[PDB]
């Protein structure tokens, strides 16, 4: 089998994309933010306290014919943001993009964090990262494409994000009319329970490339590309009145600016972010200062190819019993 859905940023800057799901019989089709940084399906429902839920579509596992409440099971997420949510676990149908898996794991929030409320666009997640991270308790379940996974024809998913613009995730195939040149497939590491990789190095603009191993993940659900900051300050130098600003909470530069492009290594390949990729736009309604779309990780602990870089790439999940990431450009 294979899958295919079309997913839309939720907003002007690509903050986030979201994905439709059809969950239940008959189906409740949810918008979920796709992320490979995590393990847990989870969705705004009838039961999230009603204060928390502002114009987010929810999941009514009563009205679903198909849904059977996992007897015992919670779950409690804690998203390296700070944002968070958590409640209890009914097993569903669910399918994304003509995909359609039985008996999958639907994590109903009974509380969510205010960046959940606040934002209306997300009606949940649907992790995709390995389910070594899933938090279901005391039974960990397992993922979407886990599930999937021994029925689709290739073990593997990719991932197509557009700049201002729709993309795509298939699942169980590679569109070889999506990309322009070859795959670069890479190791990764799954000890972290991530798509782990290690890049080879990076370029700013123009600039010659430097050789060095950064280590960091394959992640669609966070926004921005967060790097080492020597990397980092090399690229914002680049870049006249560019600075970090504590106060903001990184680097900001004059919305005048015409960025650099940001250059990344995978194996022997480059990818490369565009300028205008890094632009996230004024750092409140008509400010001249603004957002940088790459930030240090430092203090985070990991570094973060987020979907500022990943959006400059068709990037395959390669779900094998050796795990593997692959990179071409589009
Ligand atoms: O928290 C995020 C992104 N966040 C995920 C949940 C939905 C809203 C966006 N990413 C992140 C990814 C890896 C990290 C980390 C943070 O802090 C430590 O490691």
């Amino acid at each position: 089998s294979t899958g295919s859905a079309t997913t839309t940023p939720i907003d002007s800057l690509d903050d986030a994309y979201i994905t439709p799901v059809q969950i239940g019989t008959p189906a409740q089709t949810l918008n979920l933010d796709f992320d490979t940084g995590s393990s847990d399906l989870w969705v705004f429902s009838s039961e999230t306290t009603a204060s928390e839920v502002d114009g987010q579509t929810i999941y009514t596992p009563s009205k679903s014919t198909t849904a059977k409440l996992l007897s015992g099971a919670t779950w409690s997420i804690s998203y390296g943001d700070g944002s968070s949510s958590s409640g209890d676990v009914y097993t569903d149908t669910v399918s994304v993009g003509g995909l359609t898996v039985t008996g999958q794991a639907v994590e109903s929030a009974k509380k969510v964090s205010s960046s959940f409320t606040e934002d209306s666009t997300i009606d949940g997640l649907l992790g995709l990262a390995f389910s070594t991270l899933n938090t279901v308790s005391p039974t960990q379940q397992k993922t979407f494409f886990d599930n999937a996974k021994a029925s689709l024809d290739s073990p593997v998913f990719t991932a197509d994000l557009g700049y201002h613009a729709p993309g795509t995730y298939n699942f169980g195939f590679i569109d070889t009319t999506a990309y322009t040149g070859s795959i670069t497939y890479t190791a990764v590491s799954t000890k972290q329970g991530f798509w782990e990789w290690t890049s080879t190095g990076y370029a700013v603009g123009s600039g010659t490339f430097k050789s060095t191993s950064i280590d960091g993940i394959a992640d669609t659900g966070t926004t921005l590309l967060y790097l080492p900051a020597t990397v980092v300050s090399a690229y914002w130098a680049q870049v006249s009145g560019a600075k970090s600003s504590s106060s903001v909470g990184g680097y900001v530069f004059p919305c005048s600016a015409t960025l650099p492009s940001f250059t990344f290594g995978v194996g022997s390949a480059r990818i490369v972010i565009p300028g205008d990729y890094i632009d996230f736009g004024p750092i409140s309604t008509g400010s001249s200062s603004c957002f940088g779309g790459i930030q240090s990780s430092a203090g985070i602990g990991i570094n973060i190819f987020g979907d500022v870089a990943l959006k400059a790439a068709f990037v395959v999940f390669n779900g094998a019993t050796t795990p593997t990431l692959g990179f071409a450009s589009k």
